């Protein structure tokens, strides 16, 4: 009766996992636009200016994209936490009338995916503070 809950859980762990790769791959590819736009100042060389301020502009919107996602997926997250701790009660009570192992799967692999995104959400502070550096300094 309970199982159906842990694989529903299960596969909603599924897919934070895609979402959160997905999330991943997209702060690497902003990773690598950043690092050209600094190589590109730390240089000794006026559209140039206009195309490297666009270029400004759409990086900050792509982090704000990446951002509400990871808004999204840590909201998930915290449901996903809210149905191993009800289904860690309704375990814990039905301990009156194994499968254990189950759950136990169930959080570590909760626990692997909120270390991740703690990880992730850092890695996007960084760039944020990075973006707003190369901001700062274009605005002199």
């Amino acid at each position: 009766g309970i199982e159906q809950k842990q694989n529903n859980l299960l596969r909603q762990i599924e897919a934070q996992q895609h979402l959160l790769q997905l999330t991943v791959s997209k702060i690497k590819q902003l990773q690598a636009r950043i690092l050209a736009v600094e190589r590109y100042l730390k240089d000794q060389q006026q559209p140039q200016q206009d195309k490297l301020y666009r270029e400004v502009a759409l990086i900050r919107a792509q982090l704000q994209k990446i951002e509400s996602e990871t808004l999204q997926l840590l909201h998930q997250q915290a449901e996903i936490e809210r149905e191993l701790n009800n289904q860690e009660q309704e375990i814990g009570s039905l301990k009156q009338r194994g499968i254990d192992q189950r759950q136990n799967n169930l959080k570590r692999a909760i626990e692997a995916q909120k270390h991740l995104l703690q990880l992730t959400v850092w890695g996007i502070k960084q760039l944020q503070a990075r973006i707003l550096a190369v901001e700062r300094y274009l605005k002199d």
